[PDB]
């Protein structure tokens, strides 16, 4: 059905990850995008080109939204058309540092809804996958979110984000303070949105939240969380929106809503807007 | 090497301990509280510690111990000159309870209050980190070397938020984080265990670790792994590392270490050599 696309997606993700996991051992030319901490390498760009070219060959009618393609001037507008939403390296800062959480993420949407997701954590060798109505898996093991409904026994994942604007940083850290002092059991950060979300899918964390991500950060992993039994929503507590720059990916609505209650929202430019 | 036999035995016991932990992590757990609702312990932490201490006491009856859960049970935390095994049976208990996949057994061995060898077994990953003073650091037999990065603005740091939930204290922790973050650095990561964070520094995958509120057992095994990989340990004041001070910067080099020390406001803590 789309099982053909998905099987293909899994092989491409694995191929891309081999490229990434080969490059990581090599000397790298770190380049900057929007800020001195917003990094990109030729590997990011090479992998995205490879993915888009391979998909274009097999599925010439399909649409793409790719992080580096957007950096090169393409639009981040999601139509109804089958659309591949790619983050060629989610965890570029980790990649640069050889910090061992580096993922290739592919989300596939039709009618603006994700139908399947693939996240390959290539240093770990963990292939996370999910298709709508068919469950979530890591290396074939079927995933289930945790059962925890008590925020004070929760373990959260988040990331401090790409902005270094003091007011923004202070707001991110204030939001972390409020959650931390609920209290919760802990907060962790492995340095990649897609892997943090996959950790929620496995049950090893109870929820992830972040503001400032993009559709390509969340498009592969969000369906892995929901097929593992979890939920997605905006940090505003509103419906999840791939283009809103904000997410809570949680084991369940109770924790998700409890988190949303503490998040001061930071104003963000949508991926679907100028 | 007089201490080499001790170290080889330590590796043995750490792997045994890791097998215990990595079995138990899959199963139902009884999660208990120590000093607060977020300071956790399980029967596995206690069982592993008892196993290690009883095993060491059998081979080295004259040796001393400082073990996290033994201290919880009332033993003294102060390091004497006598050969001392400093044990964290599970560093990453909160991770263990949640099945967050970083959980370590840590054993440091001190003589004359100086660490002579350290063993950290990261059992979910199957990674055995070891170092003997003057003999280098290894992971699964591969020699480790810290990163070469001397520019703080290109550095990746690891830290943890700690066990306190007192707003004042949390604010100082986060303020320290804000200052470093805004230097800026490339990022900060937290995998949930001081020993594993420090072993990430030893491998070069992070450039430096800092934290206040750890204990000697959190850092006794991994500190020499860092230094034998070429790195440095420093107090957050910029002064010499003090194993009983509850504070550490463990970095690839003195340039980054000192640059981090410059931004840290010290939080007040009971030392491990105080009551
Ligand atoms: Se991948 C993953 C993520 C969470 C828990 C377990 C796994 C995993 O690899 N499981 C597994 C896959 C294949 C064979 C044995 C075990
Ligand atoms: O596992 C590692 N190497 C390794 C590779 C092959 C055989 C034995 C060991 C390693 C690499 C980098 C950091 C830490 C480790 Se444990
Ligand atoms: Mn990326
Ligand atoms: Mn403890
Ligand atoms: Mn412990
Ligand atoms: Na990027
Ligand atoms: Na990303
Ligand atoms: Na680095
Ligand atoms: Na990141
Ligand atoms: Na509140
Ligand atoms: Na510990
Ligand atoms: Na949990
Ligand atoms: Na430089």
């Amino acid at each position: 059905p789309w099982q053909e696309c998905m099987d293909y997606a899994v092989t491409l993700a694995r191929q891309a990850g081999e490229v990434v996991c080969e490059a990581i051992k090599n000397e790298m030319n770190v380049m900057l995008k929007s800020s001195p901490v917003d990094l990109v390498t030729a590997t990011d760009q090479k992998v995205e080109k490879m993915l888009i070219s391979s998909i274009k060959e097999k599925y010439p009618s399909h649409s793409f939204i790719g992080e580096e393609s957007v950096a090169a001037g393409e639009k981040s507008i999601l139509t109804d058309n089958p659309t591949w939403i790619i983050d060629p390296i989610d965890g570029t800062t980790n990649f640069v540092h050889r910090f061992p959480f580096v993922a290739v993420s592919i989300g596939f949407a039709v009618n603006k809804k994700i139908e399947f997701g693939v996240v390959y954590s290539c240093v770990e060798g963990k292939m996370y996958t999910a298709r709508k109505g068919k469950g979530a898996f890591c290396n074939g093991q079927k995933l289930q979110v945790s059962q925890q409904e008590d925020i004070t026994k929760s373990l959260l994942v988040t990331e401090l984000g790409s902005s270094r604007t003091p007011e923004t940083v202070r707001m991110v850290l204030s939001n972390m303070e409020k959650l931390f002092c609920i209290p919760v059991h802990g907060i962790r950060s492995v340095g990649t949105a897609a892997v943090n979300m996959c950790l929620v899918a496995t049950g090893g964390a109870d929820a992830y939240y972040e503001m400032g991500i993009h559709c390509w950060d969340v498009a592969g992993a969000g369906i892995i969380v929901t097929e593992a039994g979890g939920v997605l929503m905006d940090v505003t507590g509103g419906p999840f929106d791939l283009m809103s720059r904000r997410v809570i990916a949680a084991n369940n609505r109770i924790l998700a809503e409890r988190i949303a209650k503490e998040i001061q929202v930071i104003p963000l430019q949508r991926d679907d807007e100028d």
